[PDB]
């Protein structure tokens, strides 16, 4: 038997969210530890990493471990059934192909009961090289959010600049070229820009799937890219207090 | 000569946008007991009977007995030209073939009338009869919004079981099934059961989510059900009238 | 070298969300008494003036005169990367085939900098007699465009009745008709400078692109005379105009 609670519902409403058209299918692998998913998009290009640690758990207990397939689109509209500030618990059964989600109210007068149908899927984990990078910038989410999104416009790929005193994102198409400078910063609260540098780097990589990554944004203030050459990039956001969600990139040959 | 001033303007605004996609032709009943509407959607389905008494306006005046039919997606179009505080005058005098709508700003700058054209319908008052039912729920609207939102993500259907403890909502559908419980609580988000008998009975979601467009009307709703007779959900309009709307259970 | 630089930034971006779509290639007049476009709009019915004076630049300095021809579809999109706050600055070389802008956040430490293309623009300078108008009104930007928005629904072309009382606004299609009717006197207040009673109609799809000038001004001036195009001016206050002329039917 599987069951974990969990108080902050909208971490989970939040991930799938993220995730969903990204990734049409995945395997949820469950354990002691916690939930985890690891998967490739459907164009099999970028690298996704959830983990969800058990200590961020309220309440949990899974006894043997799963490996629960999901239709992630299906999972994402059930999801949109609990409230922002609704406590989620999800629980299943080893004999059944079920997972089933309960949503319980902050005014607890009101719980929703469902029960999501789950699939075979035919998963590897891939090895992710655990590793020390190069560059690794440390800035807000909403701020990356904006420069993916604002350089869209201008190209298909994006070259990241990294520096001691800064980091630079550049992009050229049809219309121009463009070069947004962000540099260190703070004695001002956690709107901070910080780079803990060994080399400099400069990596092109596709702003289509960087815009993909971004979608994952309500989950943190902040966002980690690390960066070295040849190896992919990390876009990381702290699920503060629980885990993180991992994109990888290969940046582009030439 | 007809002659109607609403100061909640708003009220007339709110309703339009309750029907004008459900109803596309409809004969408003003009009359010195107030205004009433009946009629049915596009295609068959519900049936929606809307009542705003005389005394609920600010002046009142009706000569004759007037059937003015309307063009509803016209006349929400010209609703959309009134402000939230505006004050609403609707007029008709004699054999015009028209409804005029004015409107005044609460600050009074600003003034803007309209003439609509009228067109003629096929009036057959289906009077369904004033039933007393198995179970009679009182819930927030908004709640009830949510729900019928909600399951629409899960199927087609959706399953109205009802107790003294509490009611409950079910669908099915590819992706799973849901199943959403509400209990009944001891003043304005506060949930109600009148329970005669027992009930479970089976509705569209589609025609429940064209129903709660009416939302803006009112704080709380009111669900009728009875076995094999139409459900009926009604938005008070409160001080001033309602909107009922009926819609009959599956196959 | 010309280089401009505008410490409200925003005045730019709304600037070409209210150009980008009425006109979608313009020739833009640098000089050392500022900015200038003139140019008349896709299908030849509407001419747009704008105006922003070197006084209002907070630092600006012209060398030469230029005329650039920007795509304003193009430019928009660059400018959509600007934040609300940015200083904006304006950039051309000796003769380079290409415009720099540069967005400045007011303070926090984030340059970005930008490269746009031009293009070769034969546009025929057409000059714009200076006359006496018959009325002239003066209401809130976002009332004229409400009334504008919503008399849309009713008919495609506005009737603008000028009185010394107040001024009406009138359409009639095939659903029925309406008549807005505004006094005279705050904040929202119409004021009306009359000589001679006027009353002319309008293409109401022209002039729904007109107001979305509207997030320039808390005011917008018509001035209106028999026989001549409709003003439709926004004031880019402290700085300059944005003015649409449109010829009345009939």
């Amino acid at each position: 038997m599987f069951e974990a609670r969990l108080v902050q519902g909208s971490i989970l409403k939040k991930v799938l969210e993220a995730l969903k058209d990204l990734i049409n299918e995945a395997c949820w692998d469950i354990s002691s530890s916690g939930v985890n998913l690891q998967s490739m998009d459907s164009s099999h290009v970028s690298l996704v990493q959830l983990t969800l640690r058990s200590e961020g758990f309220d309440t949990y207990r899974c006894d043997r471990n799963l490996a629960m397939g999901v239709n992630l689109t299906s999972m994402s509209k059930i999801l949109k059934c609990a409230g922002n500030e609704d406590i989620i618990t999800l629980r299943a059964e080893d004999n059944a192909d079920t997972l089933a989600l309960v949503f319980e109210a902050p005014n607890q007068e009101k719980v929703s009961d469902y029960e999501m149908k789950l699939m075979d899927l035919d998963v590897e984990q891939l090895g992710i090289p655990e590793q020390e990078y190069s560059c690794v910038v440390k800035m807000p989410s909403g701020e990356f959010a904006r420069i993916c999104r604002d350089l869209s416009h201008i190209g298909d790929a994006v070259v990241i600049s990294c520096a001691k005193d800064g980091v630079k994102f550049s992009a050229s198409g049809e219309l121009g070229n463009g070069n947004i400078k962000l540099s260190q910063t703070s004695n001002k609260e956690e709107e901070a820009v910080t780079i803990e540098m060994n080399e400099p780097v400069q990596l092109t990589f596709a702003l289509r799937y960087l815009n993909f990554f971004t979608k994952a944004t309500p989950l943190s203030s902040t966002v980690t890219l690390s960066m070295s050459a040849d190896v992919p990039l990390v876009v990381e956001y702290k699920i503060a207090d629980m885990g993180h969600l991992k994109y990888y990139l290969a940046p582009k040959i030439e």
